[PDB]
């Protein structure tokens, strides 16, 4: 992705989300849109962003349901125009396969979330993360999400998925992760608050890019 | 699109197509892939390009069949990963609507080809072009294709579709169209041979961009 930087657009109103995204578009061509914005403004916001900014959109929906429901969520999300969707791996292989099947049918991509960046991830997710990553490899997953806040875990994840897989990483800035260190292992970093809550989002994005 | 320039990749072998596209990727982020490449290397080439170059892909398939077949062609094309498809308008409204319905279902876009750039277009297409464009407006089409070789016709087309519609235009360079003049009316120009047959495709792309 451009400058190896993905904007996590978690503002909850359309006007502010459009303003900040437009201000940083010269530095970023990929935006992660999640439920905070979608549940506040509707799924139509995805197509609006894609058209207005000409950016790729990753739906950060952390899909985590049974196979049948996962298929419906993925279909609705790709119908809305998303280029990719983030899916949790802890619910198991059948749930991930359901997402992969819809992405195959619709010409889109699935990103498998393996270990999360927040403190609570140490309770249950971290202990299953290596196996979740190996499961992804076994299913043919080529895109993964791992934690900026734990570079030793990001390194282990990169080890399991190989150099050919694409790995993106949130937890940079506000959560404590460092851009440069994270990019030693991840292909791109996801940054939300450090950019969208900044007094000058464009200056914040430019500063992150210059630091790397 | 980046630099308002779209590469028409009509080489017929994968190695040469990948080489030229990689050489000009710093100048272009949108590639039109048509049947010369797809019928020679397979539909899988679309996903390969999208991944390898991170570019948007327009399938320049000039869809021109009955509604039922158009739906199948569009479904197969979007399944392959194309972001948009070019559809002929001369076969009529039902044929275009079939394409629009599949694009809506799959979160993608349809570009309506209204008047073609080659000499033969004067025989039958030119006389129906204004009505084909008006039909597109009536159907809700927002993306159009018009001829670089006839700027007065491109102007008339822009007049019918309005300033809000997106208009791209082939026939630049080899066919005689001028980049600058075309961009007075079109949002982006499509260029094939002037770039892909050049001794230095990157220098050719850079030269077009500097001229505008
Ligand atoms: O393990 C994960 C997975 N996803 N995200 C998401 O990535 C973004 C990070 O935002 P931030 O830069 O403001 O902390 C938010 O959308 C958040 O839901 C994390 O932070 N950690
Ligand atoms: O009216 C039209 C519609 N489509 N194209 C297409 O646009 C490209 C133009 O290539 P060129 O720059 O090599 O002439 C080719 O893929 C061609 O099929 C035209 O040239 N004219």
């Amino acid at each position: 992705v451009m400058n190896r930087l993905i904007l996590a657009m978690d503002l909850m109103n359309r006007d502010d989300a459009l303003r900040v995204t437009g201000e940083v578009r010269e530095y970023i061509d990929t935006v992660a849109i999640g439920y905070p914005l979608v549940l506040s403004e509707g799924m139509d916001i995805i197509a609006e962003f894609r058209k207005r900014f000409g950016c790729r959109i990753i739906a950060d929906f952390k899909v985590a349901d049974i196979p049948e429901t996962n298929e419906k969520i993925c279909r609705a999300t790709f119908k809305a125009g998303a280029d990719a969707i983030i899916v949790h791996g802890f619910p198991g292989a059948d749930s991930v396969r359901a997402c992969l099947n819809v992405a195959e049918e619709m010409g889109r991509e699935v990103f498998l979330l393996t270990e999360m960046s927040h403190p609570g991830a140490e309770m249950f997710i971290q202990g299953a993360a290596d196996e979740i990553a190996r499961m992804g490899v076994d299913l043919g997953v080529k895109n993964y999400v791992g934690p900026s806040t734990r570079p030793e875990r990001l390194s282990r994840l990169r080890e399991i998925i190989g150099q050919d897989s694409f790995l993106i990483s949130p937890g940079v800035g506000a959560q404590g992760g460092d851009p440069g260190e994270t990019l030693r292992f991840a292909d791109a970093i996801i940054v939300g608050r450090s950019i969208y809550l900044a007094d000058n989002p464009a200056a914040a994005a430019a500063g992150i890019i210059e630091s790397i």
